[PDB]
């Protein structure tokens, strides 16, 4: 009964390290078949988060292949079993496509070097979003990145007044909901960041120090910038980056720390695979090591709870959430390709209104 | 009268890796101020541990000072403040002397490469112990080694039936006590050894596989024996080794799995210090890390408790905790020597009886 043509950017070639956007996807036409199984809906993409973990999405994406990524979607039409109804909007893993047709259950990530499964599509209420806070949060501090964050600080890290918290890639988004949500817990907030002006709008941001991770080439000029920094040892490490500054934190942990594994940009994006052990390290602190994965907290009970606790944070100003939205989905490789520019007029959460 | 004639094994020399002991140490006789504090007492050494992590404690003791060592100790004369009074049995860190003076309390282990406090002496009582749990246990599963097997088990891995256990350095006393507690918990265990007496000790234990890293260094053909002994991925990894068979662990963890950091071995013993990242596959599956230093769990209530859950196991056949006693002052550093050896017909806690 129907097809419509729809675009796509597709994976056109894997290229390792830091993206050549460019080079790396090609925008296509592409035929959608509309006639809908039972439980199929016909979405239509509103906006696509850009994120740097879609560096690795992208290698392990087949060639040919639409790019993955978080988007927020409107029901054009459903089948008799869907999920949701026309009109509904929701947010899933609907990639770099203008339009899609999804059942919204979970998925595995066949592909993956590990066998994910991407969450079923969750429902957005617009009752939550005004001017105050839009509905492309659900993309950010209300979404994957605020959960994250509030997560990882309020079922993992048990911030304490007087402790000593860094946070690595403070400038993304994650890093800075979790610099704020440490200080406001009495804590003293380390971050790194990559210029003067990221150094700069942290600090405005609450951070105590900021660590330009410039010096990453050296581990011992890391390692006594964060020495300086924290003069008093490390208690909570929120970790994105790894390599050197990692190997740097892990040096100076002290007694009972917790250190949260949320990426590890150094690894994935510039290659860094082989360095000091850590696991030595964590013995005599008795240091908790744990790894982040916050698809695992996609939950109803949590999007309440992240929305009554967090969005009242930032509607009232106490929680900065920055976003920067770009324009058209023509634009969707140009806007991921800043993610990787030190040049950065990136403030937050990078997105595209489609 | 007031002194008294002695004899300790000190440390002559500092050679890194593998001990040569007759080398490192050296018998002096020694004369023993008697005079006592009020708060001193004067103790005779009744057996001395000998144990793997001494290779660290001997490169931070000053040439000429005496070896370090857990001890069991009979008090011969106190003051009327000391703790413990004349014949009562006494463990703590006493060392490679056959006598001592010590007010028993908690001692910081200053040139210690970190601030690590030795605990407080603490009074053993004859009624915990019989003949299938004999005093010189108090070294071994009623001591140090049960108390961080015990406790890892009971306070932060949770095994449940079906799990798949990697038990590290499997056949030092810590080790099996573990393999056997998961063993109990339903769990199928996994453990690694030296030799092939070695890995039939593992085996008559209950261990469902053993792998031989004697052959496997390259992490590919420990992989892979990794890989056919435990084919559903590892939930949980009790680690003593560190090395490529940590390596190798942490590229199959599954969801929600546990790793314990009890020692590395491999970077301690042979320096080991480099190696591939690891803290990029605790992402996905959620893995949490925790270094273990079982001194932290040093209390009343917990050897009370390790003599009611442990010691019942021990007594009722369940639970089985071997002990090689070699007998002689004289032999302390050539028992120590056989640690480190192969051709190694060890069997759980080597201990002397002096």
């Amino acid at each position: 009964l129907g097809s419509m043509k729809t675009e796509r950017w597709v994976v056109r070639e894997h290229v390792e390290g830091v993206p050549d956007a460019a080079r790396i996807y090609e925008k296509v036409e592409t035929e959608l078949n509309t006639r809908l199984g039972e439980e199929q809906m016909l979405l239509k993409t509103l906006y696509v988060s850009v994120d740097p973990y879609l560096q690795g999405i992208c290698l392990d994406t087949p060639i040919g292949d639409h790019m993955g990524a978080d988007s927020i979607m409107q029901v054009l039409d459903a089948g008799p079993n869907a999920p949701f109804r026309p009109g509904d909007l929701v947010q899933g893993f609907g990639g770099w496509r203008t339009h899609l047709v999804s059942d919204g259950k979970p998925k595995l990530w066949q592909t993956g070097t590990f066998p994910m499964v991407f969450p079923a599509y969750r429902k957005l209420d617009l009752r939550h979003y005004d001017d105050a806070l839009p509905l492309s949060t659900a993309l950010g501090v209300m979404g994957g990145p605020g959960m994250t964050a509030w997560g990882t600080m309020t079922k993992f890290m048990q911030v304490r007044p007087g402790d000593t918290v860094v946070v690595s890639g403070a400038s993304g988004m994650i890093g800075t909901l979790v610099g704020q949500m440490a200080k406001r817990a009495g804590a003293r907030v380390v971050g790194t960041a990559g210029s003067a002006g990221k150094a700069r709008y942290l600090s405005q941001l609450g951070f105590d120090a900021v660590i330009d991770y410039k010096l990453a080439d050296d581990a011992d000029k890391m390692r006594e910038a964060l020495r300086e920094a924290a003069p008093d040892g490390v208690d909570k490490y929120f970790d994105s980056i790894g390599g050197s500054v990692t190997d740097a934190v892990f040096s100076m942990l002290n007694v009972g720390s917790q250190v949260a594994v949320c990426w590890q940009w150094a690894t994935q994006v510039q290659r860094d695979y082989h360095g000091p052990r850590l696991l030595p390290y964590i013995m005599f602190p008795r240091a908790t090591i744990r790894g982040i994965f916050s698809l695992e907290w996609f939950t109803e009970q949590n999007w309440s709870a992240l929305h009554e606790e967090l969005g009242g944070l930032v509607r009232r100003q106490e929680l900065v959430a920055h976003e920067t939205v770009q324009d058209g989905f023509e634009h969707i490789p140009a806007a991921y390709q800043t993610l990787f520019s030190a040049s950065e007029s990136n403030r937050g959460k990078v997105l595209v209104r489609v």
